[PDB]
Parts: C-alpha cells; sequence; structure tokens
C-alpha cells in the first residue's frame, strides 16, 4: 500500500515497493 523511508535523515513516502527498491540505492554504500 504505502511505504515511508524515514531514514535516520530522510522522510520518502511511496505507494508501491519497487519505488522503495530504487530508493534505497540513495542509502547505499
Ligand atoms: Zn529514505
Amino acid at each position: 500500500m504505502v511505504y515511508v523511508c524515514h531514514f535516520e535523515n530522510c522522510g520518502r513516502s511511496f505507494n508501491d515497493r519497487r519505488k522503495l527498491n530504487r530508493h534505497k540505492k540513495i542509502h547505499t554504500r
């Protein structure tokens, strides 16, 4: 349904897992 990348500085809301599974790159390496 909805997914909120409320990381230790982020806060991005998304309406599918694919948007989060691609946003995760902004928190990779
Ligand atoms: Zn995030």
